[PDB]
């Protein structure tokens, strides 16, 4: 799933 570490992944998607 989306990686919380990522800045864009968290900025657009929510942390797993």
């Amino acid at each position: 799933c989306c990686n919380c570490s990522s800045k864009w992944c968290r900025d657009h998607s929510r942390c797993c």
